[PDB]
């Protein structure tokens, strides 16, 4: 359902450049657990119903960045603010979504096909619209497909973006990474989910909502059998997170 609007030569000359300075930026500061978390608060205030909400740059406003939710992501603001002065042409909206992109394939993953255009819009989204970890099934869909209008197949996929990263006590609370290996993307998230609690590695409550639910827990188990279905399947949410309220929408 998608029509992406035309930008200029100049403006893909510097998408690509961007993407590339990126992908040298993330991989040396270790941050692409972070740029993939700054992508996805971004993104996923979309509200199908409203048209509000979404990838278009405001999360670099400092109301949006005070959102409970998105502790620490004013690290992630500041950290690209050098590089994306030198793109200028670019919107912040597009820089963060190809930070986003770009984190996901520094670390081993799937290439997420992106399209520019996206405008920076003035009015951040109202709080309260990001998921709650401690919550289940119900809030995810909730979230995910009420709000957002993406499927039970995506909700799954883009929970293992979580094959990244880690949590921290100051903020959100939660500590520690999903796996042993919280800089490569991959479909350990899935085999840990199943295997149980192993002592260092997290589960969330939402993490493990997945396992419990009856269209949630086959998708599980079809990504910790087959890491090719799970990058196939995370490349089209990720594209489709990315791209909420953009291009029709
Ligand atoms: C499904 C509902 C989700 C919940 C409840 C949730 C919740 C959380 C929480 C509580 C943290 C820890 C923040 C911190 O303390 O530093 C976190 C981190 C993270 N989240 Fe999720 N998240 C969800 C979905 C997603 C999605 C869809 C993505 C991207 C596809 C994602 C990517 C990440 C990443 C990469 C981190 C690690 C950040 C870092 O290492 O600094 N999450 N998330």
């Amino acid at each position: 359902g998608k029509s992406y609007p035309t930008v200029s030569a100049d403006y893909q000359k510097a998408v690509e450049k961007a993407k590339k300075k990126l992908r040298g930026f993330i991989a040396e500061k270790r941050c692409a657990p972070l740029m993939l978390r700054l992508a996805w608060h971004s993104a996923g205030t979309f509200d199908k119903g409203t048209k509000t909400g979404g990838p278009f740059g405001t999360i670099k406003h400092p109301a949006e960045l005070a959102h409970s939710a998105n502790n620490g992501l004013d690290i992630a603001v500041r950290l690209l603010e050098p590089l994306k002065a030198e793109f200028p042409i670019l919107s912040y909206a597009d820089f963060y979504q190809l930070a986003g992109v770009v984190a996901v394939e520094v670390t081993g993953g799937p290439e997420v096909p992106f399209h520019p255009g996206r405008e920076d819009k003035p009015e951040p989204p109202p709080e309260g619209r990001l998921p709650d970890a401690t919550k289940g099934s119900d809030h995810l869909r909730d979230v995910f497909g009420k709000a957002m209008g993406l499927t039970d197949q995506d909700i799954v996929a883009l929970s293992g973006g979580h094959t990244i990263g880690a949590a921290h006590k100051e903020r959100s609370g939660f500590e520690g990474p999903w796996t042993s290996n919280p800089l490569i993307f991959d479909n350990s998230y899935f085999t840990e989910l199943l295997s149980g609690e192993k002592e260092g590695l997290l589960q969330l409550p939402s993490d493990k909502a997945l396992l419990s639910d009856p269209v949630f827990r086959p998708l599980v188990d079809k990504y910790a059998a087959d890491e090719d279905a799970f990058f196939a399947d995370y490349a089209e949410a990720h594209q489709k997170l990315s791209e909420l309220g953009f291009a029709d929408a």
